[PDB]
């Protein structure tokens, strides 16, 4: 029963309940119902469902996915006037431009930070290199040094990029998809450090988002790596935590990929004007962002008037410090292939099924191949064998 309502998709780690509250206010004033959903793998489902009755009117995701959506014709060009554009930071609009056109509304700037338990660890490590020794000390006390999601390359990228890894070479506003940097010396060093941590029993190759979060919020591990959305669950656990700069590697800052959470409008929605009214007049206001932020923190928001309030938060300062040491994600269509390729490399290397060099060599080859994700799905289905 989605006909005649605004349907919104947003990731399940974000403040979907707070977003729903904004939706209730919109409905109160306009009579238009707003249904917020948080399907799994929504970023992969969108292209499969956008044209159907199950497609959302509005989709929230980091800006990196939107170029591929726009290439496929799945997103409407948005039409904010100059007065509205002036309300958000200019660099956030840049993140949602594709072939010269605005294709989403920027919401917040997300970057990973080091999150640490101040009771277990008053002075967090400045370097990745000191982490093995630190884990040894904590293991003796029945604790561990560090746990974070090893199944999503988003979380390992800061380390892979620290000493020189890169996705696609950038020059003069353009990315060269033939110049991939996931298999250079810097990338190799980072992933090798990670794999060594696993070989030496300082981390488990199977650690995922849930496992790491439970471990940190139960006080079992001294550190985790995560974004602003995770601060809320840590609050509930009453763990005394700090949010700080990521450790350095080979004396170089970890360099997270920075995402701008953005709201795109489905090109097939018959309610694009209403979606625009909701996004500009309800969500992107102090009251709207406050409701979402109160649910799960957004990070550094794109709306100047509300960032003015949040800027005093030292956790946001750390977020922006890590963000500025990192790099903005490209939004080119090839990003989906790059992410899948790197995800495969990290997982195969961590589990020991491939060496670092083999894994990253394959990642480089596959990073521009658009068929990689679909080919991945086929492998999971195994397939049959003929009698002849
Ligand atoms: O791991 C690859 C993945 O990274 C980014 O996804 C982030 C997302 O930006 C965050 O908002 C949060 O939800 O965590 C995700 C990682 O689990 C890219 O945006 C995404 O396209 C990419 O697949």
């Amino acid at each position: 029963i989605e006909e005649g309502k605004l349907v919104i998709w947003i990731n399940g780690d974000k403040g979907y309940n707070g977003l729903a509250e904004v939706g209730k206010k919109f409905e109160k004033d306009t009579g238009i119902k707003v249904t917020v959903e948080h399907p799994d793998k929504l970023e992969e489902k969108f292209p499969q469902v956008a044209a159907t009755g199950d497609g959302p009117d509005i989709i929230f995701w980091a800006h990196d996915r939107f170029g591929g959506y726009a290439q496929s014709g799945l997103l409407a060009e948005i039409t904010p006037d100059k007065a509205f554009q002036d309300k958000l930071y200019p660099f956030t609009w840049d993140a949602v431009r594709y072939n010269g056109k605005l294709i989403a509304y920027p919401i917040a700037v997300e970057a990973l930070s080091l999150i640490y338990n101040k009771d277990l660890l008053p002075n967090p490590p400045k370097t990745w290199e000191e982490i093995p020794a630190l884990d040894k000390e904590l293991k003796a006390k029945g604790k561990s040094a560090l746990m974070f999601n090893l199944q999503e390359p988003y979380f390992t990228w800061p380390l892979i990029a620290a000493d020189g890894g890169y996705a696609f070479k950038y020059e003069n506003g353009k990315y060269d998809i033939k110049d991939v940097g996931v298999d250079n010396a810097g990338a190799k060093a980072g992933l090798t450090f990670l794999v060594d941590l696993i070989k030496n029993k300082h981390m488990n190759a199977d650690t995922d988002y849930s496992i790491a979060e439970a471990a940190f919020n139960k006080g079992e591990t001294a550190m985790t790596i995560n974004g602003p959305w995770a601060w809320s669950n840590i609050d509930t656990s009453k763990v005394n935590y700090g949010v700080t700069v990521l450790p350095t590697f080979k004396g170089q800052p970890s360099k997270p990929f920075v995402g701008v959470l953005s709201a795109g409008i489905n090109a097939a929605s018959p309610n694009k004007e209403l979606a625009k009214e909701f996004l500009e007049n309800y969500l992107l206001t102090d009251e709207g962002l406050e409701a979402v932020n109160k649910d799960k923190p957004l990070g550094a928001v794109a709306l100047k008037s509300y960032e003015e309030e949040l800027a005093k938060d030292p956790r946001i300062a750390a977020t922006m410090e890590n963000a500025q040491k990192g790099e903005i994600m490209p939004n080119i269509p090839q990003m989906s292939a790059f992410w899948y390729a790197v995800r495969t490399a990290v997982i195969n290397a961590a589990s020991g099924r491939q060496t670092v060099d083999e894994a990253l060599k394959d990642a480089q080859t596959n990073s521009s191949s658009m068929d990689v994700f679909m080919k991945g799905l086929s492998k999971a289905k195994e397939g049959v064998v003929a009698a002849a």
